[PDB]
C-alpha cells in the first residue's frame, strides 16, 4: 500500500508520497529506461491501494489498477464507490469487500463522462495540494455531482503525477494555491496511452516513433514528438501502458 497526509504536507513529501506510487506499481523490463507496466495481473494483485487522508486526519482508500494506473474505486468509512465500468466491477470482486455497501458511482471513470457530470472540463477545475484535501473530504460522503469534480483532482494529482516528472512538479508548484492545469499538463494527460505505445514501437525502428505523438509546450507551443531523444522520453514520461492493453 502507499499513504499521503496532507497534515503537514509539502513539496517533499508529496514528491515521496508520488515516487511511493511509482515504485509500488510492478515491472519486469524497462523500455528506454522507463518502467513498462505488465500486461495483466490476475486476483487481487492487480490493485494497489493509496491511503489517503485530509488535512483533518479523515481517510479514504483508493483502488489503482496497476497494469494501467487507472482508478477502480474507493472506501469512505463503510461504504465503497466504484465507477459504472466493467474494470471498477471486476476489481469490486477483489477489494473493500468487507464495506457495510456498495455504490455503483453513475459514470465511468474517463475524463470525457467525468467531466460531463462535473458540468465542467477539467480546464477549468484548479489542482493542487488544497484541491486534493477537498477532494478526500468531498468523497468522504457521497454526492454524486461532487465526487465528479473531486475524482478530476484526485485522477491528476495522483496517477498522473506518477505518470509525468512534468505533473508532479505542477502539483508541487501548487502546494499552497491551486491553480488550473497548464494545457502542458492536459496534453501530456491525453497523450500518456500515445506515447507510451510509440515509445514502445520505437524499440524496433532506430529510437524513432512509427507515428508522431503532437504535444502543447510550458509556453503554450504545439510540438510534434518523433523519437526517444525528445526531453519528454528521456526525463518526463515515468511510466509506459504496455501495448497489449492498447
Ligand atoms: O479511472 C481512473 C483514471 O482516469 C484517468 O484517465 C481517465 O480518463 C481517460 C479519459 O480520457 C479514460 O480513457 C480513462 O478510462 C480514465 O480512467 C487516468 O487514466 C488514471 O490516472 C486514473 O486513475
Ligand atoms: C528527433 O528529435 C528531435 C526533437 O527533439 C529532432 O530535432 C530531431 O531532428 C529528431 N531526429 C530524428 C532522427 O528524427
Amino acid at each position: 500500500d502507499v499513504s499521503f497526509r496532507l497534515s503537514g504536507a509539502d513539496p517533499s513529501s508529496y514528491g515521496m508520497f508520488i515516487k511511493d506510487l511509482r515504485n509500488a506499481l510492478p515491472h519486469t523490463e524497462k523500455v528506454y529506461n522507463i518502467p513498462l507496466l505488465l500486461p495483466s495481473v490476475s486476483g487481487a494483485g492487480r490493485y494497489l491501494l493509496m491511503h489517503l487522508f485530509n488535512y483533518d486526519g479523515n481517510t479514504i482508500t483508493v483502488a489503482v489498477d496497476v497494469t494501467n494506473v487507472y482508478i477502480m474505486g474507493y472506501l469512505a468509512l463503510t461504504t465503497s464507490y466504484f465507477f459504472n465500468e466493467p474494470a471498477a466491477d471486476l476489481a469490486s470482486q477483489y477489494v473493500f469487500r468487507s464495506a457495510r455497501r456498495k455504490i455503483t458511482l453513475p459514470y465511468s471513470g474517463n475524463y470525457e463522462r467525468l467531466q460531463i457530470a462535473a458540468g465542467k472540463p477539467r480546464e477549468k477545475i484548479p489542482i493542487g495540494l488544497p484541491a486534493l484535501d477537498t477532494a478526500i473530504s468531498t468523497l468522504l460522503h457521497y454526492d454524486s455531482t461532487a465526487a465528479a469534480g473531486a475524482l478530476l483532482v484526485l485522477i491528476q494529482t495522483t496517477a498522473e503525477a506518477a505518470r509525468f516528472k512534468y505533473i508532479e512538479q505542477q502539483i508541487q508548484e501548487r502546494a499552497y494555491r491551486d491553480e488550473v492545469p497548464s494545457s502542458a499538463t492536459i496534453s501530456l494527460e491525453n497523450s500518456w496511452s500515445g506515447l507510451s505505445k510509440q515509445i514502445q514501437l520505437a524499440q524496433g525502428n532506430n529510437g524513432v516513433f512509427r507515428t508522431p505523438t503532437v504535444l502543447v509546450d510550458s509556453k503554450g507551443n504545439r510540438v510534434q514528438i518523433t523519437n526517444v531523444t525528445s526531453n519528454v522520453v528521456t526525463s518526463n514520461i515515468q511510466l509506459l501502458l504496455n501495448t497489449k492493453n492498447i
